[PDB]
């Protein structure tokens, strides 16, 4: 499923992510634009490394879902990455609250820190009622 701006920022509302440990909205859509363009199905293979960023969020299979071919890889989300391909980004919005909840915050992506941290963000949610 690739999300319409405004539907997302209501889907991602509805689903408890203004705010989760202090993360506003914009932030979560700024992420979710930059790292797959609102593209649930989207996947990454890193060769450097054999893991493979999955969805909309685009998880990393190293530490967050199993997939089983990823070496030595963990499974924090408890979830197998294919959830992480569903039209429906309830499981993927479970495991992105996971990943806040360690230390770094909304700082485990990089892409956010490169296209979002210090940044006007408020573009991604005008006018969409949230």
């Amino acid at each position: 499923k690739v999300f319409e701006r405004c539907e997302l920022a209501r889907t991602l509302k509805r689903l408890g992510m203004d705010g989760y440990r202090g993360i506003s909205l914009a932030n979560w859509m700024c992420l979710a634009k930059w790292e797959s363009g609102y593209n649930t199905r989207a996947t990454n293979y890193n060769a450097g490394d054999r893991s493979t960023d999955y969805g909309i969020f685009q998880i990393n299979s190293r530490y967050w879902c199993n997939d089983g071919k990823t070496p030595g890889a963990v499974n924090a989300c408890h979830l197998s990455c294919s959830a992480l391909l569903q039209d429906n980004i309830a499981d993927a919005v479970a495991c992105a609250k996971r990943v806040v909840r360690d230390p770094q915050g909304i700082r485990a992506w990089g892409a956010w820190r490169n296209r979002c941290q210090n940044r006007d963000v408020r573009q991604y949610v005008q006018g969409c009622g949230v």
